């Protein structure tokens, strides 16, 4: 498969999706020569962290004696650089073995788009995907989707907690924007239904993405210029939002309050400092934090020479410190991790690098569940077992659908009839910190999915700063 | 990959068509290995349609004038209107391919005779065409649709090799506002296909319709698997609602379990905007719905002609047709025998009427016709390049005798030709093709008994803004039989 990768082999194989750059080089091809393999560009740094997740839990798993003793769980780790197109090369080489007529399980991809066409191959093959960050609706479907799952929860409820906001504040008028893709689309077209029932009305509805050129970008500027709405709903990930914000922030329009959804309320690329006067005060939504013990330390622990099984080690080096390995000056290879802030490491919750670390656990339970299976309590045809020696991608994709354990934080995953789990949100809030000068993402509430009408909402208002 | 139209050539087409409508639903509860799913209900338009593309390429290769040094082939295969087929079949085209991606030829046993896909034809449900197209694309390979006409796929940052011979629906969609504007209707109803085609259909035309202050009253989603209850709701809504005007955007096989039941309850008076998908589909244009369904305003493509593809498609036979391995199940299903009583072999094609000849218009099937005349032209352009008046570096050319599909794709971005009509083919910077369309109205036939598609308008696409729509209000019959309006 794919030159840069993280690998490790074992007796069972886990392959790994992530976005560990933001996009591709735009060389839009004429055709006037053969098409090279296109760049990734724009490191991701979160991305890599989510990485790390996936191979710490592993390392965790295959230390702890009890779970999984007779055997070693694997990994192959691609890059999916946010695109479709690298995303299924990377898939290709996981089916290999299947398509000619190994492995398992797949965790990823991060992007609603990249992990349909992803579970569009693995489905027909039947290997268990278990995606960390994707949250479109349009993954429910188990007749399209038949080994799709997810530690992260579905956007119908994301949408409808939006207009649930809005009500709160009696406010009656907003604009949105979304993300031209499988997870802005399905996003808004929720939100617009629910916030119609509240009679909540809608000035405008424009789309937006990454590759908008600079009339599709004044033309949005413009709708949202003369628009009297200052309530602006926003469904999309923050490298699809990203072009729109900068041209926001070039005409300095001021006083917009908006509301974010959960890919871009956390985003580095928006949450800027210097966009602080467009963006500053948004409400937006985050997943609910979870636990790693060991983890940061971990992280910390990453060298390019040291970590022989990670081949994205390298290129994290090199960006961090702005060097490159044995003018660009030469790096050492002693240079400290803690000396520069990037999302790596810098950040004080857990969120999608505890849903990729939960992916991970998944499926090891599982597999659990086939080590320990005793003839007659099976899952398979005359209560027989699969043998854990010999197993099969689809009777780890059935003992996934049957799963039930209790996480490290005391909670049961078990994921529903669609291969969704179900969560609650936590509402946050951009402010500017006085120490630091950076945007700090403060809890200011939560939404609680499935209590009733008018006892879901949880907001503290004298937390909340509107700029 | 079993049941296929396979035959060799020097350079290869391959082809997507639904052979089938759908298939069997049966949820796998994993006790057993996944077994493969069944095919289900003939979809004898689409065997027409698969058809049409071996006609052209017959054609083609009888044409002295025409590619001379070469021989066209083919590899077709049935989707079942499903992405997990159609994608199954994608993986063959791409075979060689792939193994020189992931350096696949030297760490596992792998042949040296694996023959390359040079394009595809296909597929129709844009859901599929959408899958395809990612996989198609990541190795230039091009795909030329007949009949996938979501706007989505005009986005060739996606989609980089897909181009198509119908239009896409962003006309189609603004059409069914201007309508709606023109007779001064409002709190209208929508329902889409729940899919790449549905969606973004409905989408757009809910941004035209609040352009012109048309007011939604409902929008649900449907499909062909939607279940009892999720059908059942769709109705509830439809009763509840005081919309009289609902447009749906779906194809006959996804709105048709929501039909059925609408005729079940006796929901009549409703005004039908039928999306060009199934504003001719024989699923849903049945007699016995027609005091739900009569009236329907619907789309129509431009029909085209092809000399001599009547008495092609009379020639099928299941002993003769040694290439079209289809033409076995279509024997048996369209003289309801087995090779349910033997089939003599001798029967005649002409004692039943299907779809596959009974039909006044080609239209899907004229594109599948310009799809595979516009791969065969890229491909004169490629024999006939003079260095440096060609398209490549430094206006280099191709070599006709080892054409790579990145090529014909540059050729196919490029093309400009004349077609049988006498009209230019040529598609613009997204991949896509231009047409307007007819507008039709579902009238009884009182000779025949059956519904009549009765022309009553027209779009023109090439118009300015707000003329573009003609309608001769004269022509319509409301509720299918009404000159009175309202009554
Ligand atoms: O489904 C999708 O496309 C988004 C992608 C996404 C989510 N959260 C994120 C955080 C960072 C980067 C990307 C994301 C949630 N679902
Ligand atoms: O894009 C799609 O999914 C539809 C499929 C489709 C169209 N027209 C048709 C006629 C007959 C059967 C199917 C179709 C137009 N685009
Ligand atoms: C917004 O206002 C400008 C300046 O008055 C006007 O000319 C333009 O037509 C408007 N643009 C949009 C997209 O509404
Ligand atoms: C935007 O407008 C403010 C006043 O609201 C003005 O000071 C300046 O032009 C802009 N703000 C910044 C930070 O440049
Ligand atoms: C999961 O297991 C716990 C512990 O036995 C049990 O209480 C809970 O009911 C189970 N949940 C499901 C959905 O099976
Ligand atoms: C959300 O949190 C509430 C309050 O703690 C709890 O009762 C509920 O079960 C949680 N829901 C989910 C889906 O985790
Ligand atoms: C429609 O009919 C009545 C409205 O009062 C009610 O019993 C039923 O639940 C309604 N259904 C829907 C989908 O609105
Ligand atoms: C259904 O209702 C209409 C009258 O509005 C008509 O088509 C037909 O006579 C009715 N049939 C039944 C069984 O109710
Ligand atoms: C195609 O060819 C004709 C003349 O043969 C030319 O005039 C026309 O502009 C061409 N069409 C396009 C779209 O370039
Ligand atoms: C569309 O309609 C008008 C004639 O009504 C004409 O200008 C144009 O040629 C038509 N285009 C096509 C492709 O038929
Ligand atoms: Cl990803
Ligand atoms: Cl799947
Ligand atoms: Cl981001
Ligand atoms: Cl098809
Ligand atoms: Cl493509
Ligand atoms: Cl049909
Ligand atoms: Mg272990
Ligand atoms: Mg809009
Ligand atoms: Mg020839």
């Amino acid at each position: 498969g794919p030159d840069q990768r993280a690998q490790k082999k074992g007796d069972i194989i886990l392959g790994g999706l992530f976005p560990i750059h933001f996009g591709v080089a735009a060389k839009d091809q004429d055709l006037k020569s053969r098409p090279e393999s296109v760049e990734c560009i724009r490191y991701n740094f979160r991305g890599f962290r989510w990485l790390q997740a996936m191979i710490f839990a592993i390392e965790e798993i295959n230390s702890s004696p009890a779970l999984l003793p007779n055997l070693t769980l694997g990994y192959r780790i691609f890059d999916t650089c946010n695109t479709v197109s690298k995303a299924l090369e990377a898939t290709l080489s996981f089916v290999a073995q299947n398509k000619i007529d190994s492995t398992i399980a797949v965790v990823g991809a991060t992007g609603s788009g990249v992990s349909t066409a992803v579970a569009n191959l693995l489905g027909l093959f039947y290997i268990p995907q278990v995606s960390y960050a994707s949250s479109s609706r349009l993954l429910s479907n188990k007749n399209q989707f038949k080994s799709f799952l997810r530690t992260i929860p579905n956007d119908e409820h994301q949408a409808t907690a939006m207009a649930d906001i809005i009500e709160y504040f009696r406010w009656n008028w907003v604009g949105t924007i979304a993300a031209d893709d499988d997870y802005g689309r399905p996003g808004i077209e929720k939100f617009r239904e629910e916030a119609e029932e509240r009679d909540i009305c809608i000035d405008f509805s424009e789309l937006i993405s990454q590759y908008s050129d600079e009339e599709e970008i004044q033309h949005v500027v413009e709708v949202i210029q003369n628009s009297t709405a200052k309530v602006i709903v926003v469904f999309s990930s923050g490298p699809d939002l990203e072009p729109l914000i900068k041209e926001i922030v070039r005409r300095n329009i001021t006083g917009k309050i908006w509301l974010a959804s959960e890919a871009w309320a956390s985003s580095s690329l928006i949450a800027m400092p210097q966009y602080f006067h467009v963006v500053g005060g948004t409400i937006g939504f985050a997943l609910k934090a979870g636990q790693i013990p060991g983890f940061r330390e971990f992280l910390k622990k990453v060298h390019p020479r040291k970590s022989v099984h990670n081949g994205f080690a390298k290129e994290f080096w090199e960006e961090t410190f702005n060097c490159h390995l044995q003018f660009r000056p030469l790096c050492t290879g002693d240079e400290n991790i803690s000396s520069v802030e990037t999302p790596y490491i810098d950040y004080t919750h857990l969120r999608i690098s505890y849903n990729v670390y939960l992916a991970v656990y998944s499926i090891a339970h599982a597999l659990q569940d086939i080590y320990t299976c005793l003839p007659g309590r099976g899952l398979f045809t005359n209560g027989s077992c699969a043998d854990i020696k010999k197993v099969e991608a689809w009777q780890v994709l059935k003992h996934l659908r049957h799963l039930n354990f209790t996480n490290n934080m005391g909670e049961q995953v078990t994921f529903d009839e669609c291969g969704d789990l179900v969560g609650n949100y936590s509402i946050i809030n951009w402010h500017l910190s006085p120490e630091d000068g950076s945007i700090v993402f403060k809890e200011v509430g939560y939404y609680n999915v499935y209590a009733k009408k008018g006892e879901r909402l949880f907001i503290n208002e004298e937390k909340i700063l509107w700029s």
